[PDB]
């Protein structure tokens, strides 16, 4: 009935009906005119014409190393390249928010109400001729076939990129500050109200948490002391609610910012390297601030680490897995001539797209030992078996697995990927075609040129019968990865914008913020702007073991 | 003990304890150098020595009316105009917000906590040599005998700029739905968790006041029709609680957005003006979209309302307010090539500096009657006696006070202006002169430069002795008007960058908002951009009386 269910606005034209039989699109600043917004005015032609392909754009930052090289090593041009990144970037995302689940319209209960995910498209309307509108048959494909026949691994399928598991499990700890999705109310729901890196997962969201938490003496935060080693503390001495299935015994219950990170003892590494950093930088305060109190130590330690992730997720993470030989920069100045907001609210199809569970390797490999999913998972005692040294050793040099192509979910997980399926649609996603409009890429014109293969893309076929009919998730999981890359084109170009909008958009990236009195002074500035994954883990791991994002070669 | 007591850093420095003796500032481009941000650089020097006074500015703004008037019919100038008095204002203003009541240093606590009000200078530190820091006395004076001394009526003074009560009732019910102190928690926490114009005084804080105030027919809010016309429902009907003594009966007690709404009978006018407002626009928008629901009635209707609100309070009320011959403008499109935050916190200092109680009358007249404050307060019964019409008829010639200039607060509400002191030490406010600095103003040498007086000034040396000692809020209630105006200097250069950084900062004035499609179709968009005081009054008042923000 709708109207607006065949989503004629294009060139992010706003769609609106206009009594029962018609619409009209609000063209405002697209860029186009024309009743659907697909009329280029002048100066867009202009722009279009001379705006290169995605995949011609990462193919000249993945080649010629040596002009890269000498780019890298002259500031001008370094910094004026990861400028015109960052903006161009964050100019995909709608700064302030619009829509989320339950409003395809602007509204001020969409603005304000921080318990939602944001949309970057709103969802499809409730009674429209098929469930992502008008393209497709009646009723999606059953969600399990999909998983079973196009997701489900049957053999391991190793990263080309050479991820290893310290990339992986980063990736976990990292995103699950901002991806914690309120399941007691629906997927549309997110428990995150900071909306970014605030490191909720280390202090705990809430203030009562926090309190729980911390040593209330020199800033720190409470820890226990294992083989010489520091650990965070129990829930027994924090009262800090955690969530561990009755037979894990209580003095390895572990108890840290995020309620989940004891579920896997890749997460509890990682929470445990950045307890031990919160605490080695309140030392480090502390000499240059003897007069300082617990509060302001620990509230200072706390904007150091927020920019020392920011950095590492930029400088190492990002660069990691962007595969380009020019030289990511972490540098807020970048921003101070330009316009640019400094919020962000956490998209759900963010959310969606990050669920990289084919990463997941078959077997947990620690030093001369391997653990299935049975074994790995609520067990500490592994951790503390084997200690953080040979934890980032060994996560150091095992392989993840490949996200794009199709065919590498562990069936460990088969019931999260339907669940990414089915809960998409009950959020009422539009699909992986009008994502990739609504990202300035060209739709796939076939269920081949999504897959380059005819074995997927024939299954694609016989499911959805419309290529305009494929959902996001699955999409994106089946697309052609780029050349001997992780992922292929869509994850990327509709991954960067939502990730470098929420690093850059944060707080202490800004003007006010950004100088070395926010940080205690000159020494804690530092702190943030050399800090990368080697350094995090050479100060605080026994050792300093070497550690990358890939495997050695 | 605190070696930065002494507020060393100048021109919006940061300073930082090093060691137990000895500080640092943080010159970061302050344009600024020096241990003390003192030194200016030579591009900020010769911006410096060119950059005329506010009173200068003032004075250019308030003459010539023969050239202004001009000028405001030749749209591209007046926009060009426009453009800068939004941006040289909103730059003065942090955002993303920096410090609160608890945090001289800027923390994740103070950036994340809503439940503060924000502050425009950091708190004085607990442990200082004088309350204000290191200048003054050892104890400030009596709260009491100030108001007193300095503060209280003698005998009403009448705004010059011809305000009127349909001028001091907007202020206190427009205002109030960001002023919103949490007093059970303390003066520096706000209830205002949306902070900002989002009309919670009218629809509700959260989700659960809102249903208990929509009809949830046609978008529409709830009401009752009594004599004829349309007033707001009654907590009975709607559950939602209202703020009322036990005087008042049932059927008179009115349940609107913000509870204490009830306490004057001029702040139920403007709910239910703005209420009838509501399902008026209701009314439009379904006539438009017949295949809407009521949901997105609701909801469009909502952020048209806002639009009205900023439209009016800019191109009325802040345009009366400012006595500029100069038209200002309500146009979001004006910032689209400036860079602009649209965000903002509420700060406590933008509440006290509006802390404007000598506008209240000695008495308050409705047609032939006159009620004393006692009278006045909570009667909602008297509201429906004479109707809205005859309410906007009589508060349109009823003059308001002055509030500059000192002694014009009415003693009926004298332990407010006193409450006013208290909290602003409660929360560790520095002095009026930081705060003058602050807003890129120079601070005042002597009491008499701060009043352009002889007895008052007096007063003030006598109980402060220093002139860098006096409190924010009497020195803005003292200080010597502008000619003619309602104001003194400060209060303006320190107001205005509030409250224009929270206009223009609401997110349907971003590009991704202000869009036609967002108000349901340009017949929505254009209730918007033509709206003013007077329209709201004759579109939702019965014989559309004529209206104004000063008197005729
Ligand atoms: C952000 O959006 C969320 C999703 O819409 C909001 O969560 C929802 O909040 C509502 C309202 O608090 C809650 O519904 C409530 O329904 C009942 C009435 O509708 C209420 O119980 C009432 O019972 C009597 C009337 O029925 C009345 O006398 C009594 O005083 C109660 O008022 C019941 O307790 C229930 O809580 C939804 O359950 C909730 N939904 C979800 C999915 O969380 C959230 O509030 C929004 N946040 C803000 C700040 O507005
Ligand atoms: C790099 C990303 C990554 C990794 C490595 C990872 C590794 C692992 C892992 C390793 C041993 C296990 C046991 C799981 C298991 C789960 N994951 Co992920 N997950 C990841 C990204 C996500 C995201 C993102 C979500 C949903 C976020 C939310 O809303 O909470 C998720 C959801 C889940 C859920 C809940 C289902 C749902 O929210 O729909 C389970 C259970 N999973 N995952
Ligand atoms: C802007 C103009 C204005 C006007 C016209 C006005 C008119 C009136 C009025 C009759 C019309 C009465 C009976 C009062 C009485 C009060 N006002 Co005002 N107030 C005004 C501005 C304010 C502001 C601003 C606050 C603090 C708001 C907050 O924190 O909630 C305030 C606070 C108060 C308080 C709270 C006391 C405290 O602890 O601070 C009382 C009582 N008053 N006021
Ligand atoms: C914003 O900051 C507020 C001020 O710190 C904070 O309010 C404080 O919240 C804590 C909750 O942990 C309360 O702590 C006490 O609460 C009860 C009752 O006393 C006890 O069970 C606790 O153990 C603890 O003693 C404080 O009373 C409360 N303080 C005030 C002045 O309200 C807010 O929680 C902060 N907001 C957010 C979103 O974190
Ligand atoms: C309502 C009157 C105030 C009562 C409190 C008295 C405090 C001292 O009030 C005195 O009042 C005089 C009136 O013109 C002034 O000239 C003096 O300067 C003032 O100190
Ligand atoms: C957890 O790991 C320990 C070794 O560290 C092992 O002995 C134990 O059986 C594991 N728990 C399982 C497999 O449930
Ligand atoms: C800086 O301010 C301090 C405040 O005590 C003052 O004593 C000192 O002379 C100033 N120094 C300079 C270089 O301005
Ligand atoms: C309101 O009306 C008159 C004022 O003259 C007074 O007699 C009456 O008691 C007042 N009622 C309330 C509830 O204040
Ligand atoms: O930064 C990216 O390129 C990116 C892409 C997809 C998902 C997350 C990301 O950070
Ligand atoms: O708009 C102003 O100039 C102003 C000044 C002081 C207080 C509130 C205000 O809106």
């Amino acid at each position: 009935k709708n109207p607006c269910c065949s989503h004629p606005c294009q060139n992010r034209g706003v769609c609106m009906s206009v009594g029962f039989d018609q619409y009209k699109c609000d063209c405002t600043r697209t860029g186009f005119y024309g009743e659907n917004c697909s009329t280029p005015e002048f100066l867009t032609r202009i722009k279009l014409f001379l705006k290169p392909t995605p995949n011609t754009v990462h193919y000249i930052l993945t080649h010629f190393k040596g002009f890269w090289n000498v780019v890298n090593n002259i500031p001008f041009l370094r910094n004026a390249i990861m400028s015109y990144v960052l903006t161009s970037r964050s100019h995909l995302i709608d700064s302030p928010p619009t829509y989320n689940a339950d409003y395809g319209y602007k509204s001020w209960e969409a603005f304000s109400n921080l318990s939602y995910y944001t949309r970057a498209l709103p969802p499809v309307p409730d009674d429209c001729p098929t469930p992502l509108g008008v393209k497709g048959k009646k009723q999606l494909p059953d969600s399990n076939e999909i998983v079973e026949k196009l997701l489900l691994r049957r053999k391991f399928i190793p990263d080309p990129q050479g991820s290893n598991m310290m990339f992986a499990f980063f990736a976990q700890h990292f995103t699950h500050q901002f991806f914690k999705t309120d399941h007691k109310r629906g997927p549309a729901f997110t428990n995150g109200l900071g909306h970014g890196v605030d490191l909720n997962h280390i202090y705990g969201e809430t203030l009562a948490r926090q309190r729980k938490l911390r040593l209330f003496k020199d800033g720190k935060m409470k820890y226990q002391i294992i083989d010489g080693e520091m650990y965070p503390p129990t829930v027994k001495d924090t009262q800090a609610e955690m969530i561990y299935p009755p037979q894990v015994p209580e003095h390895l219950r572990f108890a840290v910012g995020q309620e989940v990170f004891g579920l896997v003892p890749g997460l509890m590494m990682y929470a445990t390297i950045w307890l031990r950093e919160h605490n080695r930088v309140c030392d480090v305060l502390k000499q240059e601030h003897p007069e300082w109190g617990d509060e302001q130590l620990f509230q200072t330690s706390r904007l150091i680490l927020i920019g020392e992730t920011i950095k590492i997720v930029i400088e190492d993470y990002v660069q990691h897995l962007s595969g380009y030989h020019f030289k990511l920069k972490f540098d807020p100045e970048l921003l101070f001539n330009k316009q640019f907001q400094y919020q962000n609210r956490i998209a759900a199809e963010f959310n969606t797209l990050y669920h990289w569970h084919p990463l997941l390797p078959d077997t947990f490999q620690i030093h001369d030992q391997k653990y299935n999913y049975q074994q790995f998972i609520y067990n500490n005692s592994i951790l503390l078996e084997h200690g953080i040294t040979q934890f980032v050793e060994s996560f150091t040099r095992q392989i993840a697995g490949r996200v794009a192509g199709g065919r590498n979910v562990p069936p460990a997980v088969q019931k999260v990927s339907q669940a990414s399926i089915d809960q998409s649609r009950q959020m009422k996603y539009q699909s992986f075609n009008e994502y990739r409009k609504r990202f300035m890429l060209k739709p796939y014109e076939s269920f081949e040129e999504l897959t380059g293969e005819k074995e997927m893309s024939a299954e694609l076929e016989a499911l959805y019968g419309d290529i305009d009919a494929v959902e996001l998730y699955p999409a994106l999981l089946v697309e052609k990865p780029r050349p001997d890359a992780i992922f292929g084109e869509t994850m990327v170009e509709v991954g960067a914008p939502f990730s470098l909008k929420g690093l850059m958009g944060n707080v202490i990236c800004s003007p006010a913020y950004w100088k070395p009195s926010t940080f205690g002074g000159e020494v804690g500035f530092q702190i943030i702007n050399t800090a990368s994954i080697q350094s995090l883990i050479c100060n605080n791991v026994k050792g300093c073991p070497f550690t990358s994002f890939s495997v050695p070669d």
